[PDB]
RNA sequence: UUUAGUUGCUGGGUAUAGACCCGAAACCAGGCGAUCUAUCCAUGAGCAGGUUGAAGGUUGGGUAACACUAACUGGAGGACC
């Protein structure tokens, strides 16, 4: 699991802001390193659909905000799956 | 109570022997055969040419990741002509 170190890398790496945490930059930043992190639970514990529920109710929060960042400002999203290496 | 036998030689018959001659399918004893053939053991040899394309492998699409999927390789078989 992440902890607040990490947490507060990922937020300063991509912080629009001083004292930013809502930005969808960092947002979506914030779910992608949870979801990567998640990967191995899920590899170890294959039968854990509760826990995978939470998993998927990620990405679905994360897709969401990545289509309206692309709604609002085309170089920002574009800059931030090049930053993060989602494939869209 | 019957009062001529016996020993030779020749002949007829019978008995034991193969017993007038030829003829079985068999049964028993001891030896000879696996240079044919059946199975096995050891050591050698042989199978023109042409098809089909199993497992496995690599790369590429695809997903939150699995899944799924295409192409190329690869050369299996009491496999095919």
């Amino acid at each position: 699991a992440l902890t607040n170190a990490d947490r507060a890398e990922i937020i300063a790496k991509f912080a629009r802001a001083e004292n930013d945490t809502g930005s969808p930059e960092v947002q979506v930043a914030l779910l992608t390193a949870q979801i990567n992190d998640l990967q191995g639970h899920f590899k170890a514990h294959k039968h854990d659909h509760h826990s995978r529920r939470g998993l998927i109710r990620m990405v679905n929060q994360r897709r969401k905000l990545l289509d309206y960042l692309n709604g609002k400002d085309h170089e920002r999203y574009t800059a931030l799956i090049g930053a993060l290496g989602l494939r869209r």
